[PDB]
């Protein structure tokens, strides 16, 4: 939740956003 979800948030934000 801290920075974990973030690590996966990248492939997400990038995909979702990026």
């Amino acid at each position: 939740k801290n920075l974990r979800r973030i690590i996966r948030k990248i492939i997400h934000i990038i995909k979702k956003y990026g």
